């Protein structure tokens, strides 16, 4: 009976509502051959922003920029917001809205630097805009070398190839990517959740 489907595995279940705005949200896209399509947002409260991964198509239309709603029965995986259809969403009410700092805004949106992303955790959800420096297609993975002004890492995607077509010189929006450290150089990993886009 399936409360906790699509949802990661130690993520911790948050029944008190919690009012947002939203920020971003990406087109809804197929994860995985089978599975209902997700979407990824990022949204904000006033002291904090979020990723957010929704896995209920029925709620594309509330997660629109600027709106304000209010999320109850989410689940919170190490700091990202999942949301099924075990979650309510409904609009909030005009005394639960807010302001948004510009800076919760500003580092919502910004894109750390590569050197700066070596230092997290590994398992850390990698997401941010990165230049292209070289790929390599074969058969089973592309692999990127995204660049910025001071560092590079290499990016492994393992998944479909439909419309990673991506060039040298382009940049590329990444989604939910996993930082993998351990013997050798850190690289970024394809996941389940992992999503590209251009802009």
């Amino acid at each position: 009976s399936t409360p906790k489907k699509n949802i990661s595995k130690g993520a911790v279940l948050h029944e008190k509502p919690m009012t947002v705005m939203v920020l971003t949200a990406t087109e809804p896209f197929n994860y995985k051959e089978g599975k209902e399509n997700m979407f990824h947002a990022t949204v904000a409260t006033e002291s904090k922003y979020y990723r957010v991964k929704v896995f209920n198509m029925d709620l594309k239309e509330k997660f629109t920029e600027n709106q304000f709603i209010t999320i109850s029965k989410y689940f919170n995986s190490s700091g990202i917001l999942e949301i099924n259809e075990t979650a309510t969403v409904s609009e909030a009410a005009p005394n639960q809205m807010f302001e948004v700092p510009k800076n919760i805004i500003r580092s919502a949106k910004e894109t750390l630097k590569i050197s700066k992303i070596k230092e997290l955790d590994s398992g850390t959800l990698i997401y941010g805009v990165f230049a292209v420096e070289k790929k390599k297609v074969n058969d089973k993975s592309i692999t990127f070398k995204i660049k910025d002004n001071e560092d590079n890492i290499k990016v492994v995607w393992d998944k479909e190839q439909h419309n990673i077509n991506y060039e040298k010189g382009d940049k590329l929006q990444l989604f939910s990517f996993h930082l993998r450290k351990g013997n050798g150089k850190p690289i970024l990993h394809s996941g389940n959740h992992s999503f590209i886009k251009g802009e």
